[PDB]
């Protein structure tokens, strides 16, 4: 299939995202800003090792549904699983968060990663669209928290960091709307989609979010 | 199997829990208050989402042991894995605890679900005793930093902390007691229960425990 | 195979050393003090566990490659996956570091654990040297945090501090640096040395980390 030529594209990527920001990083001697940083450039680093499993093929394979054998790519919700969580940790550590804000938003993350996986591999059943909902309903007060939440915080705080916060939400909430949606209308939903366009539709999200989130906090707070 | 009526019974119920506390902790605007209300709440919802795969099925198969194929239910190793060190941090965090102590706990407990589960899906041998036997010393330990060791520092509180921690505990230690009587008892164990009844017995020291831990607790302090 | 002796001998002296820090630590009310018998009991513990898995059978399962089917040993990738971390934490913990460096330490570790798993069960492709070499790199960035990050912060302490990192962390390179080397040469990797020899080797190196970084670091500082 095509879709190794998005695989190939997005392991370059997220590699070379991730070769950027270890070297941008290896000057912070403030203890704020290397920490940033920390979570920052460990979001891309395990994008890059996931879409290298991804290409060369461990994480695929293929599931019962209906009749036919379909390609799973498992390997998504690997990546997905830790580097969904750093992100939001990231975006709680700037605009100053509570144990139990943080706590609550990664904790309905990884039910967001692990509902989604459970109907992404369920047996063969069209019970996969109920999870589907489930996880729909996670990312809701996801993005909950994090948009009307947050912003309120980002208020308490000096222009930069209420404007950092401001492009990173934007980002945030726009490009964890477009992956239910790519989910949907490809191989785990019903089809409409083929792979190899679902695959660029999230390779094209992926390398969004996590390289384009890196660049725009790293800028200076 | 009838069991369907149990796990179609639970997650009815940890589901409405879980939708209870969502409703009450809306309004928690104090962080030491909102804290335990992101713990009680993340636990519940996590077993309605796991009793749900319980009850479609994904959380159930096959599994060899002396001749023939039994009915693992794994999930429940999955729920248990994330719940129980969730409710312990939530007792530590109450009857301010050591980062020495919490860290340990929820490492033995760590302990008391992983070799729980290794003995659970034990290839076909009788070696599933001794997993069995090494839990069981785990939770012998958690029992009693729970026990004694907490219930000094609770004397160092309010009367409401001492008071809470103290119903608290003694539901804690109560029913976690029960669990691995009613496992040998049943499936993995010996089979002198059948699943049907194993499955309720556990589905009720589930509901028992998460939302019985739950409204005592979030019962002001 | 006589790796059985091996993994026998192993599970004895983990399962020992694990009753011997367990008994030393019942009397530290320190705080501090308590906190590293924390973890150091915890390592030691999960090793047996894991041991134990190993030689009855469990963590072993056989995997194509070439053309004949190979013994993988896939627990000590969950030992490892824990044990490491908490080893890390450990050092970090005594020579006071930031969020920031234990965060990105434990994360490039859980980097180091995960890629060498992958490869350890690379279906059966000559890819498996890639993730060796993916893993090395992490390696390599985990004993530079380690050696020339920390031991600057060393000189910030009493001697004992400086006196027992640097002895641990003499250690704790070099044994860290054998592992990789007793992988490629033996299953996983060529299969120059026999199963029955590396089995040997990591559990001699095993037992070495482990057991021997808790009688040095126990030594009250
Ligand atoms: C091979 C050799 C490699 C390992 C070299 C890399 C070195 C690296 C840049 C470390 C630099 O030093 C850490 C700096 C802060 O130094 P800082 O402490 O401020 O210096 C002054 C005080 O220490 C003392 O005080 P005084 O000066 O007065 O004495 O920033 C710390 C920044 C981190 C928080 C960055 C987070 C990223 C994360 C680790 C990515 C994971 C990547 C890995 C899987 C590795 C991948 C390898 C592959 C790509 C091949
Ligand atoms: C769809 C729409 C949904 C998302 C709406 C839900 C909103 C929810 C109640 C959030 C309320 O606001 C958070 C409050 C504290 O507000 P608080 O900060 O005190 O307000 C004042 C200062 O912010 C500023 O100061 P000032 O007023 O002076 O300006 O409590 C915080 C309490 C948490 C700690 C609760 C923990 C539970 C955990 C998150 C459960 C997981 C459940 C998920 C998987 C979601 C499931 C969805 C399904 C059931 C369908
Ligand atoms: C069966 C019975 C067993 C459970 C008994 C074991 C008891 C154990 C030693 C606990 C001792 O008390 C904890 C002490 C500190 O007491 P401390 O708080 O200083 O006392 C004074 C103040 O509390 C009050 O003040 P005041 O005196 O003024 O009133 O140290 C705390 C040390 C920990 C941090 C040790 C970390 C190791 C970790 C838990 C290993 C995991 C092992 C498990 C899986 C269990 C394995 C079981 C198998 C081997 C069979
Ligand atoms: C770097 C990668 C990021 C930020 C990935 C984010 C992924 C999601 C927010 C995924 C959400 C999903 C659902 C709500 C339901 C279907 C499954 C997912 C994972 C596509
Ligand atoms: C909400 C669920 C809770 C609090 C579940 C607790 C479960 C246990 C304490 C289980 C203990 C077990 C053993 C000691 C050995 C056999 C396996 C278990 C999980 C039944
Ligand atoms: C108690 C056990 C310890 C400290 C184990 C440490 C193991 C390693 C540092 C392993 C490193 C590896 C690689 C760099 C590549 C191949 C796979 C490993 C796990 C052998």
């Amino acid at each position: 299939r095509p879709e190794w030529i998005w695989l190939a594209l997005g392991t370059a990527l997220m590699g070379l995202g991730t070769l950027y920001f270890l070297v941008k990083g290896m000057g912070v001697s403030d203890p704020d800003a290397k920490k940033f940083y920390a979570i920052t450039t460990l979001v891309p680093a395990i994008a890059f090792t996931m879409y290298l499993s991804m290409l060369l093929g461990y994480g695929l394979t293929m599931v019962p549904f209906g009749g036919e054998q379909n390609p799973i790519y498992w390997a998504r919700y690997a990546d997905w699983l830790f580097t969904t969580p750093l992100l939001l940790l990231d975006l709680a550590l700037l605009v100053d968060a509570d144990q139990g804000t943080i706590l609550a938003l990664v904790g309905a993350d990884g039910i967001m990663i692990g509902t989604g996986l459970v109907g992404a591999l369920t047996k063969v059943y069209s019970y996969r669209f109920v999870w589907w909902a489930i996880s729909t309903a996670a990312m809701l007060y996801i993005l909950y928290v994090l948009f009307f939440g947050f912003t309120s915080k980002a208020e308490s705080m000096r222009p930069e960091v209420a404007s950092t916060f401001k492009v990173l939400r934007n980002v945030t909430v726009v490009l964890w709307s477009a992956y239910p949606v790519v989910w949907l209308i490809g191989s785990e939903g019903a089809g409409i989609v083929p792979l190899n366009i679902e695959t660029l539709l999230f390779m094209v999200l992926d390398v969004s979010a996590k390289v384009g989130f890196g660049l725009i906090l790293l800028r200076s707070r």
